[PDB]
């Protein structure tokens, strides 16, 4: 397995599956670095999120339990083709860059929080992340170059 991948298997069907601790990104298929990365990304705020404010709600009070779980909602919608990403990052995300669908830019390691920046950089392109805790709030990061 590539560096990051370890196997599992669905506690619901048995069946093996791979994820990946750096991302949090989870697949059927067994899987198998750059000056720069471009991203986009759909940003869901908490109550403890260093500044729990955006464009969306002037007071963010949803805890990070249900942050999570509207995450996780965004994930299901992307992945199953009911709304592409770019959609939800326009509609729901709790940054500014929700009005360029999501798009973050190109950018090198040392720019952007950690977790943020390692799971960026671990992605392969055009691959998705699972939800990515920064102290900003839970990301869902797409690698787009």
């Amino acid at each position: 397995l590539p560096p990051g991948w370890e196997k599992a298997m669905s506690r619901s069907s048995g069946r093996v599956y791979y994820f990946n601790h750096i991302t949090n990104a989870s697949q059927w298929e067994r899987p198998s670095e750059p000056a720069r990365v471009r991203c986009s990304h759909l940003l869901v705020k908490h109550s403890q999120s260093r500044r729990p404010s955006s464009w969306r709600q002037e007071k963010i009070t949803r805890t990070k339990e249900e942050a999570l779980e509207l995450i996780n909602g965004y994930i299901q919608k992307i992945k199953s083709g009911e709304e592409d990403f770019e959609s939800l990052a326009s509609q729901f995300s709790d940054c500014s860059s929700a009005k360029a669908r999501g798009d973050l830019g190109a950018f090198s390691r040392g720019q952007m929080q950690k977790p943020f920046e390692d799971a960026s950089f671990a992605l392969r392109t055009g691959e998705m992340s699972g939800p990515v805790f920064t102290d900003s709030g839970i990301h869902i990061i797409l690698r787009t170059e």
